[PDB]
């Protein structure tokens, strides 16, 4: 009733769900899915309520008429006067990361070189680089650009799923979740800094977060800033402190979706689990923080500083901005308007 069921997508969100639903006092149950889109679907079937999103989701979710409730907000030095919670979100920066080793690597001589996606339809690791790719090739044939690709969701068989490593045990090869130890931005960060791929498609905030001691993860022990570089659009290529000048997009937050008809509910529930679970929560430090799970981004990224009120009630078109839908729309006429289920 005022209980609220969180979709986890694999294995590793499940076993954080379920600690969760725990400290919650089973106010928030848990339902597992494999992929992010069959989590889409059991909300829609309505044996699940929620769960957060990348921008990339919430277009395909939109489409069958999943609502955005509550957007992730990480810490910003404007609007710092204002609360949290009523601070409006700023967007995350889609980056195009290199080796500085790797000399003489520019967006211009990306053709036939290794690549680290997120995930197929996330909007950093794939939508921004693919629709641009798509643009400036005149060409849908993005399957072939890249020699060799780990793109978590794409066909195990081909070329985009040659650089996935897998689990532990080399099963779920490619898979779209983090059983697959090139997924997510941490996943293919990682891709890159083991010389797996040439280049990684993520946002500002991963290199930051896996560099200069901030991880503390074995790959990342000793990873250092200095070498990496971004590839800017005009063909140039820059330290990691100039993402502002040297970005290929500026991407809506990850935000948690419901239906509709769920969408109050869901949002009360929520503000409380993170008056006791988020930031500075009764209960987080101590017994249970729902924005932590060790550089993992397990259910929420783990530089979030709380969910954020919306304002202006958005539609999923009005949240994601007119730009970012077309390009969407644009690039999915590569592979007519209804929910794709
Ligand atoms: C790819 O090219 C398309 C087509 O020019 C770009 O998309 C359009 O985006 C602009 C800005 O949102 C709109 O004014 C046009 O209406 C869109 N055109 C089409 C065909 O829908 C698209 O933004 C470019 N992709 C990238 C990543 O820059
Ligand atoms: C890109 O990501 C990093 C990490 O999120 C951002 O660096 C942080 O910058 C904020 C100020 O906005 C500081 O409070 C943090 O201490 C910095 N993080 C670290 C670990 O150094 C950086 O601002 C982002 N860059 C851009 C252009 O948005
Ligand atoms: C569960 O929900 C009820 C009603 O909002 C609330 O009184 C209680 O504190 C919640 N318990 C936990 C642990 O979240
Ligand atoms: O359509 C919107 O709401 C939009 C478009 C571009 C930038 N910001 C918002
Ligand atoms: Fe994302
Ligand atoms: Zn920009
Ligand atoms: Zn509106």
């Amino acid at each position: 009733y005022t209980r609220v069921v969180w979709c986890a997508v694999g294995p590793e969100e499940q076993k954080k769900c379920q600690q969760w639903s725990q400290q919650s006092g089973q106010n928030v149950t848990c339902a597992t899915a494999s992929t992010t889109d069959d989590c889409i679907v059991l909300v829609l079937k309505g044996e699940a309520d929620a769960l957060n999103l990348d921008g990339g989701y919430i277009y395909t979710a939109g489409k069958c008429g999943l609502v955005p409730v509550l957007a992730e907000n990480r810490k910003s030095s404007k609007h710092s006067s204002l609360d949290c919670v009523l601070r409006p979100t700023e967007g995350y920066l889609a980056v195009a990361v290199v080796k500085k080793a790797n000399e003489g690597l520019t967006w211009n001589s990306l053709k036939d070189k290794k690549s680290c996606h997120t995930a197929v339809d996330r909007t950093a690791g794939w939508n921004i680089p693919m629709g641009l790719i798509v643009n400036q090739t005149g060409s849908c044939a993005f399957d072939e650009f890249f020699s060799q690709s780990c793109a978590p969701g794409a066909d195990p068989k081909s070329r985009l799923c040659a650089l996935c490593a897998g689990d532990d045990q080399g099963l779920d090869k490619c898979v779209p979740n983090s059983k697959e130890k090139y997924y997510g931005y941490t996943g293919a960060f990682r891709c890159l800094a083991e010389d797996v791929g040439d280049v990684a498609f993520v946002k500002n905030d991963t290199v930051w977060e896996n560099t200069n001691g901030e991880s503390t993860a074995d790959w990342a022990k000793n990873l250092k800033r200095e070498d990496f570089r971004l590839l800017c659009l005009d063909g140039t290529r820059k330290p990691v402190t100039e993402a502002q000048s040297c970005h290929l997009a500026v991407a809506p937050n990850h935000a948690v979706v419901s239906r509709s008809d769920r969408a109050a509910h869901v949002e009360q529930v929520l503000l409380h689990q993170q008056a006791l679970f988020g930031k500075n929560g009764k209960n987080c430090p101590d017994k249970f923080c729902l924005f932590k799970s060790e550089t993992k981004n397990l259910l929420f990224n783990d530089n979030t500083e709380c969910l954020a009120k919306l304002g202006g009630r958005p539609t999923y078109e009005e949240y994601l901005g007119t730009e970012y839908v077309t390009a969407i729309a644009n690039l999915k006429k590569c592979s007519l308007e209804a929910c794709a289920f």
